[PDB]
């Protein structure tokens, strides 16, 4: 298996970097387009909220586009910017 850098796809392999301009989790990418993790898959991962490990291997589940509808949100994305919302699972 090989770590997907860009047009991820479900079952991709991915590397699960702390991003610390946003403080979130995101995929590693070589896109202009940033990618969060899923509130909901920092307990499937072994990561905590926001000293936080800087990487963990995941797999791509679910993914959903979105767009920042207000100035300041919990993304820490400027108003309008467009982005993805991933869900993953652990490796292995």
């Amino acid at each position: 298996e090989k770590i997907a850098i860009r047009d991820f796809q479900v079952g991709d392999l991915v590397l699960i970097i702390l991003d610390e301009r946003h403080d979130n989790y995101v995929l590693f990418t070589v896109s202009p387009t940033l990618y969060f993790l899923h509130s909901e898959s920092l307990p499937a991962l072994d990561l905590k909220p926001g000293s936080r490990r800087p990487w963990v291997l995941g797999k791509v589940m679910e993914k959903e586009y979105c767009q920042a509808k207000k100035a300041q949100n919990r993304f820490k994305v400027p108003l309008g910017t467009k982005f993805y919302r991933v869900k993953a699972v652990s490796w292995n």
